[PDB]
């Protein structure tokens, strides 16, 4: 069962949620990303239950991250669906700020306004060693 | 002295190249990124010195990375004078493929047009082991 699971945005977060993968592997954390670790069948329930078994969620908020999100009212969105099953289950959120722009939460879907509500990382290029090193600080 | 130089951009390769370095270290190579490696004095000295002393050159193509270098005639853009410096001193010049559309020679300065014919890996999201380990049997 992995310690940690990432979400994030295949379109503009993709490079970011793999460089925490490998750095969190090095410190011993056990990792679900989906491209690597999401096997055979059905997606909807796998993903649900990988959510469910990790410790940590750990969110890469990229520009525009949660722009699918909005208006999502029946929950089709992949990071919409992932949110909200961390929140139902009190999991340990770590939001990753990368450029992203904090928006109003009544732009997002009532289910996941609450993931607003917890403490970010600031991603820093130049100091990338030290960033690392708070999300380890962060992890459970 | 460093065995690779990454030369990328800030604006869309800033993740990449930095999954790249963190990659190429656990294997034993010696990486110069500008952000951790460039240290005091003038940078146009140090930048160029850097690439001078290292055996191998990482280019990270991502999408629209040469653009600044099209109608760079008096060649101030870094990423110019880092590829002319490497083209000049007869690098391992090794191109990372993200995303990136093949330009026309005719559309790069005379001086850097050398860099289209070095063969380039592509990066595959769904695929990283495989493409590091490729990356690592092209370096010398
Ligand atoms: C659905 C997809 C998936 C998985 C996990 N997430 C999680 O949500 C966040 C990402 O969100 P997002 O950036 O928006 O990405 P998205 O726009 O939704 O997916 C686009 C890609 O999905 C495939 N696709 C497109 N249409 C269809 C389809 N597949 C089955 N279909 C049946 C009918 N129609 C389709 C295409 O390959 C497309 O390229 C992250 O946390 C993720 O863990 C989201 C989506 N999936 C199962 C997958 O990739 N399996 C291979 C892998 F195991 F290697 F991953
Ligand atoms: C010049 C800059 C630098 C270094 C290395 N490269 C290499 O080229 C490729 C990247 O290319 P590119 O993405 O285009 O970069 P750029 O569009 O120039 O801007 C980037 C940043 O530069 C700052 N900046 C903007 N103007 C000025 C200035 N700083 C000092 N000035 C004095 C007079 N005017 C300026 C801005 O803060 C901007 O954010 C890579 O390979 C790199 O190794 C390129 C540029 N530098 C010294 C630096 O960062 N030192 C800190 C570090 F050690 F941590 F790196």
């Amino acid at each position: 069962t992995p310690d940690v699971f990432i979400s994030y945005r295949r379109n503009s977060g993709s490079q970011l949620a793999s460089l925490l993968k490998v750095h969190l592997q090095l410190h011993g954390f056990s990792v679900f990303i989906d491209v690597e670790k999401l096997e055979a069948g059905k997606f909807e329930d796998k993903l649900i239950q990988s959510v469910m078994g990790a410790r940590n969620f750990v969110l890469v908020l990229s520009p525009g991250a949660l722009d699918k999100c909005m208006q999502d009212h029946d929950c089709k969105d992949w990071v919409h669906k992932e949110i909200v099953t961390a929140l139902s289950c009190g999991k340990n959120i770590v939001p990753i700020i990368d450029g992203f722009e904090w928006p109003e939460p009544q732009v997002l879907p009532e289910d996941m306004q609450a993931v607003l509500t917890f403490n970010g990382i600031k991603w820093s290029h130049e100091y990338q060693e030290a960033t690392i090193e708070k999300i380890i600080r962060f992890l459970q």
